[PDB]
């Protein structure tokens, strides 16, 4: 028996997208929900929710334990894009060929749509049905650290301050460490939801950190080249050593080999 990532991604992406859709039921001021759904339901790879389910499932958890957190992660990812596209930031006029949130609804609504998604992410983790509350709190804490000044937002800030040819290699590492912070918390949250012991959470953390780095190397070899691609390989190789789980680890090993 051999493992097809394309099938897995297809199966998972389907279940994730119905969950995303169900999470935002349209009421009161319909424009806010519309603006949220517009960015959240515009398709994509959905790697972040999938990493979460992967990690949870590998450790013995179920889709039902991780699904809310998985949607939460995608909501956070979405709102970072909504905010990043704003004129005051990257000033993007379209994304995946479709116009960006603010171009459809206005900068004001876009800002609020992002805010709504960010807070809803936490609300949603906390409404997770069948999981001890202690685990959910840990996810919420880690999610907080990943998204804020010590993570995603932190990275975006350093990124903006460097947006300079003389930029150091360590300034490149802090910038890309924060997109890894989102990525790390995907597998970390999954593990915690499953009831993983701290050593496992660290195992996954380091796996996530390594993958995160590798992604930005190859995206740079489109930050680079013959030795750049060597590093990306050493790192994905170290990661793909979570052999202790054997067959259960196929999705994560597969997913890693995005080179």
């Amino acid at each position: 028996q051999g493992f097809s990532l394309a099938q897995y991604l297809q199966e998972q992406k389907t279940i994730v997208e119905t969950a995303l859709d169900q999470s935002l039921v349209i009421t009161e001021p319909v424009t806010i929900y519309e603006a949220m759904r517009y960015s959240l339901l515009a398709g994509g790879k959905r790697l972040r929710p999938i990493l979460c389910l992967a990690a949870c499932e590998m450790l013995g958890g179920t889709a039902a334990m991780a699904m809310n957190t998985a949607c939460a992660l995608e909501m956070i990812h979405t709102m970072s894009l909504i905010h990043d596209d704003l004129p005051a930031m990257d000033n993007d006029d379209l994304r995946r060929g479709k116009p960006t949130n603010h171009k459809v609804y206005g900068e004001d609504i876009a800002i609020l749509a992002g805010d709504a998604l960010l807070s809803y992410a936490f609300e949603y983790v906390a409404r997770t049905p069948d999981v001890p509350a202690e685990r959910l709190l840990q996810v919420i804490v880690r999610l907080g650290q990943a998204v804020g000044a010590e993570g995603l937002v932190g990275g975006q800030v350093v990124d903006l301050e460097s947006e300079t040819d003389v930029a150091v290699e360590t300034l490149n590492f802090i910038h890309t460490h924060k997109t890894g912070a989102l990525l790390e918390v995907c597998v970390t949250a999954g593990a915690i939801l499953a009831g993983a012991k701290p050593e496992e959470v660290q195992l996954l953390s380091r796996y996530a950190q390594n993958i995160g780095l590798a992604f930005q190397i190859v995206d740079d070899i489109l930050s680079l080249e013959k030795s750049q691609a060597e590093a990306q390989k050493l790192v994905a190789e170290a990661i793909a050593s979570l052999e202790p789980y054997g067959e259960k680890a196929n999705p994560l090993k597969a997913l890693a080999e995005y080179i």
